[PDB]
């Protein structure tokens, strides 16, 4: 629900968070979240066609940290061309053309100015290996909050510099933040 999701952004802003993220398929929803305190606007392209047009509008509106969630490297490339600077990928990307072709293609983009790769997983080893191969942002997606907070904590101890965590509940996001997460993704897509 849009109203409740926006409220999560607002409460996190009131708590002092400065790297709030917001995930939606709709640029108008993302623009409102931006107004309310979200700095990272995640365009959800997971089941949509030409979702890079959402990136185009957000670019026009003046947002500077637009992310694009896709496991299709050609689609991520087009999103980058349309103004996305954070490319959010997962294990599903290595599905097609095995031998890191997809990963390697997103790595070519990472060499383009401030372009960053974010890798999401619910699996610790997956996340660690993605970090080793050059992921800039590590999104802890385990739904066992106990396991997720242990992973946020260990990433901090191991020196990961941009740990992210996703929830539909600002209270969980605040707990992740306290434990070392810097990027707090409000995600009411479910
Ligand atoms: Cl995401």
């Amino acid at each position: 629900d849009k109203d409740e999701a926006w409220k999560q952004v607002e409460q996190l802003r009131r708590e002092g968070a400065t790297q709030i993220a917001y995930r939606s398929d709709d640029w108008r929803d993302l623009k409102e979240a931006w107004k309310k305190g979200a700095d990272i606007l995640i365009v959800d392209a997971t089941d949509k066609d030409e979702a890079w047009k959402q990136v185009e509008q957000l670019r026009r509106e003046g947002a500077t940290q637009i992310a694009y969630r896709s496991d299709d490297w050609r689609d991520l490339k087009e999103a980058w061309k349309k103004g996305a600077d954070i490319l959010i990928v997962s294990e599903e990307m290595a599905r097609h053309a095995p031998k890191d072709e997809a990963w390697k293609q997103v790595e070519q983009l990472r060499r383009e100015g401030a372009t960053q790769i974010a890798y999401r997983s619910d699996d610790w080893r997956d996340l660690k290996e993605a970090w080793k191969k050059g992921a800039d942002i590590l999104i802890v997606d385990a739904t066992d909050k106990d396991e997720a907070w242990k992973q946020v904590e260990q990433l901090r101890r191991e020196g990961a510099t941009q740990i992210a965590y996703r929830s539909d509940d600002w209270r969980d996001l605040k707990e992740a933040w306290k434990k070392g997460a810097d990027i707090l993704i409000v995600d009411a897509t479910g």
